[PDB]
């Protein structure tokens, strides 16, 4: 499904820079603790393609970004 990756630390969606393939966002799409095999930016919101549904992400069960 559609995952857009959140700041894990505590703040709200996480965001990028350089549009297109990302670095450390690339790699932290594609981890095998994730299962995806796609994931960019979109203007500035890393977007993951792949979470199952057992990854949560945005929203989030607690901050209400």
């Amino acid at each position: 499904k559609e995952g857009y990756l959140v700041k894990k630390s505590d703040g709200c969606k996480y965001d990028c820079f350089w549009l297109g393939k990302n670095e450390h966002c690339n790699t932290e799409c594609k981890a095998k603790n994730q299962g995806g095999s796609y994931g960019y930016c979109y203007a500035f919101a890393c977007w993951c393609e792949g979470l199952p549904e057992s990854t949560p992400t945005y929203p989030l069960p607690n901050k209400s970004c």
